[PDB]
């Protein structure tokens, strides 16, 4: 029977493994599925038939404590990350919170067969706060090319997932490398779309035009992106088809967008008025959205929409960390010659997950 723990189940992933798990046409179904988060459980993702646990991974005795029970588990879905000011913090918060994890389930877990670690597109372009600044490999960017020569946490998670995995025999895993995510989670600490949609309808509210807050090369550029369910289905793949065992994969859509394009989609979704990039200008987000609290409680009372805080809804530096840099694309072809043929259509899919924080009441 195979037996699921998703870490991070909250999360703009976690959130799309928890809905696909337990569908009866999943592969290896049917799934009991372990969700892992620290917050008690939201109602968007009630919807779900997991079994919801609370636990601070970054807490070795909670670890200990919560997942040592959990003796069934055939796959863990690892779909979660701690934010720091430096690089250097980000590997030893990350690196304790995957070794906490893998520490308790490995030695309580006979039946384990797989490790699932999501990772991202910055193993290639560099942290945050080196993005632009070095030399990368040329785009589009392959799995098996040699690491940038600066820390990054996903390097410190690899090295130590490849030698947990050592512990056990028979015991496989898989990275899984997704770009900007384009998905549902009003708790996620990286949710495009739902800042874009809070942006969106503070701009319908206050009767503005719907400005781009991004560069020129974000704008007029290509971008690519991940669609949260396709990374979901990338997972379960690797998870269960033996010749995906041991490989790091990158998991975009398959096709390429400009944000020009999605910009028009964005202003019609929510009945504004289209704004442009504008060669001045450099707006920003984090900026533009400093003090509007009250008018997002004005938005959320007078549309009837669940109560949300301002700061966990719209990750305002996240966008503008997106929209003020070029997006270099990745290949799929690892992926696709390993048998992984999912892709989505980047713009129908863009509406589909506007549509999804529209349907829970998150914005009008
Ligand atoms: N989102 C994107 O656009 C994007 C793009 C490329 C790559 N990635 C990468 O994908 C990986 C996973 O991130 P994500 O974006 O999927 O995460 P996310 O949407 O921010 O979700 C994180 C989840 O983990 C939980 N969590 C956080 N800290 C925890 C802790 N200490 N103990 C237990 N649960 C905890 C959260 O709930 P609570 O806060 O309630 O605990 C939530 O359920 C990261 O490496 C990230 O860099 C993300
Ligand atoms: C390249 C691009 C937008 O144009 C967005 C990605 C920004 C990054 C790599 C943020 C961290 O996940
Ligand atoms: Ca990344
Ligand atoms: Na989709």
């Amino acid at each position: 029977s195979s037996v699921a723990l998703i870490v991070g189940v909250t999360g703009i992933v976690g959130n799309s493994l928890a809905e696909i798990l337990p569908l009866a046409d999943t592969p290896s179904g049917p799934w009991k599925v372990y969700g892992v988060a620290r917050r008690p459980r939201p109602a968007w993702n009630e919807d779900n038939p997991i079994n919801y646990i609370r636990c601070d991974i970054s807490d070795p005795k909670d670890t200990q404590e919560k997942l040592s029970p959990l003796t069934d588990i055939t796959h863990v879905f690892y779909v979660t990350w701690a934010n720091r000011s430096t690089e250097v913090e980000r590997c030893e918060a990350n690196g304790k919170m995957l070794k906490n994890v893998l520490d308790v389930v490995i030695p309580n877990c006979p039946d384990l067969k797989h490790i699932s670690l999501q990772t991202g597109r910055k193993h290639y372009v560099g942290p945050f706060e080196l993005i632009g600044k070095i030399e990368t490999h040329d785009p589009p960017f392959t799995e098996d090319l040699p690491r940038l020569k600066f820390d990054n946490f996903y390097y410190t998670q690899e090295d130590l997932l490849f030698e947990e995995v050592e512990k056990k025999e028979g015991l496989t895993w898989s990275v899984h490398r997704p770009g900007n995510i384009f998905g549902f989670s009003p708790y996620s600490m990286m949710n495009l779309v739902g800042t874009l949609c809070v942006y969106a309808a503070i701009c319908k509210h206050e009767g503005k035009v719907l400005r781009f807050p991004g560069c020129k090369a974000a704008w007029d550029g290509y971008s690519d992106c991940s669609d949260a369910d396709l990374i979901a289905e990338h997972h379960i793949w690797a998870a269960v088809d033996p010749y995906a065992k041991n490989e790091a994969f990158n998991v975009s859509n398959g096709d390429v967008f400009k944000w020009k394009h999605f910009w028009k989609v964005l202003a019609e979704q929510f009945g504004v008025e289209c704004g442009e990039y504008e060669e001045g200008e450099n707006l920003k987000l984090q900026d533009l959205m400093k003090g509007k609290e009250p008018v997002w409680e004005e938005i959320v009372r007078e549309n009837g929409l669940a109560s949300t805080n301002l700061e966990d809804v719209a990750v305002w530096w996240f966008s503008d960390a997106v929209l003020d840099i070029p997006c270099p694309l990745d290949s799929m072809n690892k992926s696709k010659e390993h048998g992984f043929l999912g892709f989505r259509n980047s713009k129908n899919s863009f509406i589909s997950w506007i549509d999804k924080a529209k349907a829970y009441k998150i914005v009008p």
